[PDB]
């Protein structure tokens, strides 16, 4: 009975879940004789192949498989990032942002500062004052602001970047799959001349995050300290790997994502219209023009905790911003800010969720 | 036409996939509405209700699923616990050992003490003299020496445990499923009533047909301080998880696990008495009535390395002792001291195996 704006479902009905077993089935029996085997530590290179050759086709990435390491989550490759960058490093994490990286670094004993952002993005007039080492962006679609980082701002960072040795920025390219705007933007790592970015990736937004399958890119130079290392193993089980590269390589994975971002394009239109009628036009929508989620900010006397409290009595997930507030402080500001997401609602379900949320702002 | 006396876990051979595959079917027809979800941090509930009820009857493991901890891998699992332990604890493993957990300890800067064994495991007397905070120990089935240390030894070690604060011992049970003759003594933690011992396990040795598939049963302060960090995110696919949770609970599991302890248990024999039977009184078997492995003792002139190098010519494929020390500088092999691994030994290689082992050991024959 639960309606859901979470950015963080997926629907699994869009999911072509028996084509998934039907590569499976097909990986099995391909490789039937070693699937019982680790695979090499960064993964199947076949495998690391057909990614590369992917993001290289969506993304602009440019690189050799040899230095793409896949992961159990970002979350595993942001761990060992940690251990390759110099142990000394300063970050720096946009604000807001994910909360998770910024309670990771912390309890590495890190300093991260925290970048503001404008309407460009990540704000490089912050970064060059505070001075951090390494900068952890979201290019595609700021996480969770929905900001679009224009290609201006890109080599804003990448110049940065290479004004002094030994500044990184980790290009986190969190659902960067879809697109409702004009086209494709490449990547920082594909506008850069001087491999100072690690790009990372993952197939949670595409797929099912329930299949744990992500992968990073690293400069020849930390390729080198990873493999100093000796005694990593592959957290992906091979038949997950070989799944995963035969439902690329059969062309499923783009049949599928093609359909779903014209899938997503106009449930995205429906819901926004639907948002600005229900609250007669009286409601803020940004980062709206990318991704699987936007920003909804209201007028009204409550506080975003009643109206969370609230949403959730009318059988309504739904999330503060304030879950992405990194830099701590007694200090909700202004207008309460929620994010819509719309990959885990119902076309259906639209013009009731929208009902049931104007109720929860307002009473 | 090589032959292999040096796997420890099974292969696809051994392993039923298509009753995997299809206990795969209906865990996502049953809970198809939850793919599109992420876990659980410490993995889904009743995935964890499931292993749990299972531990305790197979391996007497008494703990609550609120208290296990679901991964990828026994690494992963280990790397998380060094950041739930105190940062300057002072870790401790067998020797011989399993080198890769000792690599992740030193990268991770840690102080790793290396204890010796005697005829009743991990050293009590070198462990008091070389004072770690933390021991890393395989109580049921020594890896790789087979020694299963006995109770008298295990109360040693928790009475050791419980006498000074911020003193954890790790259990690693990685092959616990196969007990050959006489059951079982069950899983150190079983006695652990001050709350001291993190067990650790997996379905590596059980199933691993590649599937990453560990998990970690934690003392409530390891958990608070794991519940503290509020940043974590399951590493085991939800798929990987509700199918093994099928397996289990269908019935498919106990089956498997029938099976293969019958299967183990004939080789486990055949092996041995080939071996008595080339060498006679030139072989000893030391070593434990369970897991995948034994150790081989040779009354002969020539040397470990020797042996192996003997071995490689004659597509024999062994490993000596000496490949399990965790440390080396300035020293190196030594005497006919080798382990045997019978996971994936043909039956019909048993006999021309054990021929070539014996040709290997003198070079003759
Ligand atoms: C900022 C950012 N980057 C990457 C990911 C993908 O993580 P996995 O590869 O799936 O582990 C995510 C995913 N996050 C959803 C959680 C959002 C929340 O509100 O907690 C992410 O946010
Ligand atoms: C196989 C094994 C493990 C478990 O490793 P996984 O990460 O579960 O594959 C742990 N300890 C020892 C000694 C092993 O041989």
């Amino acid at each position: 009975d639960w309606i859901s704006f979470s950015h963080m479902s997926s629907d699994t009905d869009h999911f072509p879940i028996k084509s998934w077993f039907r590569c499976e089935q097909k990986a099995a029996s391909r490789s039937y004789r070693t699937l019982g085997d680790m695979s090499h530590p960064q993964g199947i290179y076949e495998v690391r192949a057909a990614i590369t050759r992917l993001i290289s086709l969506t993304r602009g990435v440019k690189c050799r498989p040899e230095q793409m390491i896949i992961g159990a989550g970002t979350q595993v490759l942001m761990q060992l990032l940690t251990e390759l960058l110099p142990k000394e490093a300063v970050y720096a994490m946009e604000e807001p942002g994910y909360r998770r990286m910024y309670q990771l670094l912390k309890n590495a004993g890190k300093q991260v500062k925290t970048i503001m952002l404008d309407e460009k993005g990540m704000s490089i007039a912050e970064i060059t004052r505070q001075q951090p080492d390494v900068l952890v962006t979201t290019p595609s679609h700021q996480f969770p602001s929905g900001t679009i980082m224009p290609v201006s701002r890109r080599i804003q960072l990448l110049n940065w970047a290479a004004e002094e040795p030994r500044r990184y920025i980790i290009e986190d390219d969190y659902d960067s799959e879809f697109t409702y705007d004009v086209d494709s933007i490449p990547a920082l790592q594909s506008l850069d001349r001087f491999q100072n970015v690690i790009y990372m990736g993952t197939f949670s937004k595409s797929l099912l995050p329930g299949l744990r399958i992500s992968y990073m890119v690293l400069p020849p130079e930390l390729l080198r300290a990873y493999k100093q290392r000796g005694y990593d193993l592959q957290t992906c089980s091979s038949l997950t790997q070989l799944t995963l590269q035969e439902f690329i390589e059969s062309g499923e994975y783009q049949k599928h994502i093609k359909k779903m971002k014209q899938h997503y394009k106009e449930k995205r239109e429906r819901l926004i219209t639907a948002l600005e009628a229900e609250f007669s036009g009286e409601v803020t929508v940004k980062g709206a023009n990318a991704g699987l989620h936007f920003v909804t900010e209201f007028d009204t006397r409550r506080t975003e905790q009643d109206i969370l409290s609230h949403a959730a009595g009318l059988q309504l997930e739904i999330f503060g911003m304030s879950r992405f507030n990194l830099k701590e402080n007694k200090r909700q500001t202004g207008r309460p800010a929620l994010i819509i997401g719309f990959a885990r609602l119902k076309e259906e379900d639209i013009q009731e969720g929208v009902q049931r949320l104007f109720k929860a702002v307002y009473g």
